[PDB]
């Protein structure tokens, strides 16, 4: 079982060990696009780069660079868009994607500002009479609605391709209470948010594939894909106690690179799985 793998572990206190094993099992592959010098300041983190395989290329003949990538969960049926937070200058490129793809929903897991320095650009607007307009990709994001709660945000947002003037609802979810170091005391929390983004149907295929991101979008967001598919595949498998966490991981890893930054966010999602299935059956 996995709970009882997860006790072993505390036992002898292994969290790092076994992250590590992860690690060096991880896959790699190359990033070319990723690191040409026209591509430079569309990138936040020098180290954190999509693999050119898995990457989502924006449809302009120009440039169809944006650091993101598609994480294809074969058998769990579902599928992510992994991303950065966007940088002052590819907030309309962010929004390009989020059109293209089809999105429903955008997943974040930060705040603007953490520990004092900007983590991710102002992208959606903040008040109703005061829309964005992305003069670049010729975008226009309204405010429609917000819903502030304890814990997260869900805002309502109408996105228009100016060109065709054709608009779009999007679901902004935006968990606002991640701690600034370590992980949540508890994936309570965390597992709601999850749930209601499931709740809207931005994880369903009947839409593209959801956009998630936090800083480097491999680390927190990370642990959103990796709960989310797990606690699918219990659902799915008629041996829900064989969804073994470590071997998802490494599959998602050959979409994006550094998926779950540090052994206490490996921990972390051992919990939200173990505590998300027991309520999920229990």
């Amino acid at each position: 079982e996995m709970e009882k793998e997860f006790e072993q572990i505390d036992k002898s206190g292994s969290w790092a060990a076994i992250y590590q094993d992860i690690r060096h099992e991880a896959s790699d592959f190359p990033c070319r696009v990723a690191k040409l010098p026209k591509n430079k300041n569309r990138n936040r983190y020098r180290d954190v780069s999509p693999f050119d395989h898995s990457r989502i290329k924006l449809h302009q003949e120009d440039n169809d660079y944006i650091n993101a990538s598609l994480i294809k969960m074969e058998e769990a049926q579902r599928s992510y868009i992994l991303t950065q937070g966007p940088l002052p200058n590819t907030c309309g490129h962010f929004w390009e994607m989020v059109w293209e793809q089809k999105s429903r929903g955008v997943v974040m897991l930060n705040r603007v500002m953490e520990k004092g320095s900007l983590k991710c650009a102002q992208y959606w607007p903040q008040k109703e009479e005061k829309e964005m307009i992305f003069e670049d990709t010729n975008l226009k994001l309204t405010l429609i609605s917000e819903d502030i709660k304890s814990y997260y945000t869900v805002r309502q947002l109408e996105l228009e391709n100016l060109t065709t003037q054709e608009t779009r609802e999007i679901l902004h979810f935006h968990y606002t209470t991640w701690p600034d170091f370590g992980v949540p005391e508890s994936p309570a929390s965390f597992l709601n948010f999850l749930f209601k983004v499931r709740e809207s149907g931005s994880l369903s295929p009947e839409h593209g594939p959801v956009v998630v991101h936090c800083s480097a979008g491999i680390g927190r967001s990370g642990t959103f894909c990796l709960a989310d598919t797990c606690l699918l595949l219990m659902d799915k498998r008629k041996d829900p106690s064989s969804v073994d966490i470590k071997k998802v991981l490494l599959e998602m890893r050959k979409f994006r690179m550094g998926l779950i930054q540090t052994a206490d966010q490996l921990r972390f999602s051992y919990l939200a799985v173990i505590e998300g299935a027991k309520f999920i059956m229990g």
